[PDB]
Parts: structure tokens; C-alpha cells; sequence
């Protein structure tokens, strides 16, 4: 089945993020960008969520990479630093579908969740619809 | 070019709302179900949101007669009341993508939109496929 990739630097908001996602998904957590990438690559994942500040690598560059090895995986960055327009046009640039700001409802961020595994739902099977056309003509 | 629709009672907040939006999105504006049902005739629209507490009929009754005339519309809820049960069970029953807690970022409530209309897109598409790969079996 798939899962959901919790990805933060400080290990408390990944507690957080699994409590409110836990019930209703596979969490699955990393405490950074090197860390991550090992996970995706055992196990298979349908939505990943990543704090933009982190030490080293960003969010937005570590999804820049996921966007290209992974591209069936929908991505989504979360900032407390919400007010950076550099960020912002990073984000802009990159793949990125959702950016939540911090704080958070555990019925909300919960709900941008069940939207990403949704849309990674639709993508996968509006891909499968072409593929299996092409097959035709 | 698909819009838009905001539908709260207070009109300070379609005011926000469009202030977020507007930019982005041909922005249409409603003050409550039996205004807004109006709307969807005329002109066509790709996401709504509705507040939940709006006297008279409730986001949730609304948006299930917009699910069922209108369907392939992405239909939003937004909440400043987050703490009820009966209503996320209400919410739950109903077909309801997203659901926001007020108040809200300017670019997260923004987020939620860009997400509703891509996702307007995927849907939409999703469905082109099927119904042209029936005009083939
Ligand atoms: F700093 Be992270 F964006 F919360
Ligand atoms: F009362 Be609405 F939900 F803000
Ligand atoms: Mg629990
Ligand atoms: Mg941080
Ligand atoms: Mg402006
Ligand atoms: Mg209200």
C-alpha cells in the first residue's frame, strides 16, 4: 500500500505530522534529505511532506531530486517562514503542489494528506488510461 | 476560462478571499446557497468554497446538490468552528475534497485553490480518456 514520507528536521514535528496522519496512512519519517532518499528507494510511496529549513539540504532541492526519480509521488513543502519571497520563487520553479504553513490542524494538514494521496491516485491511473491507449493506435 | 467560486455569508471574507485569489483565478462571489447556485448556471467553474456556518443552508447541504448538478467541480469547505464532530461526519459523508480551518495564509489558502484546479484538470482529462478509449471496445 502506499505510504506517506514525513520528512523535518526537528524529529518533534514528525512525531506531530504522524499523529495527526498515523491513523489514516502509512507514515513513514526521515530526519533529512540523505536520510529520505534511502526510504523511497526499500518502500513505495504515494505523497511526501518536507520542511523547507533544514540543515544542508532544503526541501525544495531535495524534491527537485524526488520530482526526477520519483515523479509518480506527489510533493509538498511546509514553512513557519512563510513571509521569504526567495522561497517562494524556489518553490515556484520546482514541481511543488502544496506549501503549508506552520502551524496546523490535525484535521488539516490531515486533509492536505488525503488530497495528495487522491491526486497521486488520479495521476497514476490518468497515466495508466494513456499508456494503455497508445497501445491502440 | 474556468473561475472560481466563493461562497460565505460574511461578505468581508469573499473580499479576502478574492484579495488571495484574484491574481490567479477569475474570481466569482456569492453570498450564500440560493445566490450562488445562480452562478454555476450562467458562467463555469472549476472550484468552489463554502463557508460551513452560513444561516439558512450549510456549505455541506449546498455543496451535496453541487456534487450531484455540477460534478465535475472541485468543492471545498472552510471552517472557523474546527472542534465539531457531527460536522467532519457531515463533511465525511458529503464529497468534499478539502476542508480549511480559518483563518488562513494568503499563499496557503492560495495553495488550496492551485491544487483544487489542477486537480479540476486531472479529473477532467481523466475522464476525456475514458469516454474517447469507450469509442473504441
Ligand atoms: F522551517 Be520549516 F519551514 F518549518
Ligand atoms: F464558520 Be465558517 F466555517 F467559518
Ligand atoms: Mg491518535
Ligand atoms: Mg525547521
Ligand atoms: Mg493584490
Ligand atoms: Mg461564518
Amino acid at each position: 500500500a502506499p505510504a506517506i514520507l514525513l520528512v523535518d528536521d526537528e524529529p518533534h514535528s514528525l512525531a506531530a505530522m504522524k499523529l495527526a496522519l498515523e491513523d489514516d496512512f502509512d507514515v513513514l519519517t526521515a530526519q533529512g534529505a540523505e536520510a529520505a532518499i534511502a526510504i523511497l528507494e526499500e518502500e513505495w510511496v504515494q505523497v511526501i511532506i518536507c520542511d523547507q529549513r533544514m540543515p544542508g539540504r532544503t526541501g525544495v532541492d531535495f524534491l527537485t531530486e524526488v520530482r526526477e526519480r520519483w515523479p509518480e509521488t506527489v510533493r509538498i513543502i511546509i514553512t513557519g517562514y512563510t513571509d521569504s519571497a526567495s522561497m517562494m520563487a524556489a518553490i515556484n520553479d520546482a514541481g511543488i503542489h502544496q506549501f503549508l504553513t506552520k502551524p496546523w490542524h490535525p484535521e488539516q494538514l490531515l486533509s492536505s494528506a488525503r488530497n495528495a494521496a487522491r491526486m497521486f491516485t488520479l495521476a497514476r491511473e490518468n497515466e495508466r488510461l494513456s499508456l494503455e491507449m497508445r497501445l491502440l493506435e
